[PDB]
């Protein structure tokens, strides 16, 4: 219905807003474009589902997230790809691992403070009925 649209438009705007607060943050700059294949050749062999804040944005715009839960799962993938790819054997590794976790935990904290539970519930029921 019209009212379902209203709801997803509202969702999309909230998701853009969150992604961009993540993206302007200095610590998270390295998550704002795809790991470049030509510049990191074996990434693709280890990491099967690549994800970064730019492709999250396109996905919002192509209406791929009907819930916040689905959006969070993609932010979580950004983090876990990074923990999975990066060895954990020194301070640079340590820096990047800490930023991935920070990204993930910052996304949760923002959603948690700002997302009305009745709004997400309504998003979930609309998806469950499709």
């Amino acid at each position: 219905s019209m009212q379902e649209e209203d709801t997803f438009r509202e969702l999309r705007i909230f998701l853009r807003n969150v992604t961009h607060r993540l993206a302007i943050d200095k610590r998270f700059r390295v998550f704002t474009k795809p790991v470049d294949p030509d510049e990191v050749p074996d990434y693709v062999t280890v990491i099967k589902q690549p994800m970064d804040l730019s492709s999250v944005i396109s996905k919002i715009d192509l209406h791929k997230y009907l819930t916040v839960k689905d959006y969070l799962r993609d932010i979580d993938l950004i983090c876990s790809n990074a923990l999975e790819y990066n060895p954990d054997r020194d301070p640079g590794d340590r820096l990047i691992r800490h930023r991935a976790c920070a990204l993930r935990d910052t996304a949760y904290a923002i959603i948690k403070e700002e997302l009305d539970e009745d709004f997400e519930q309504l998003c979930e029921e609309i998806q469950e009925s499709r």
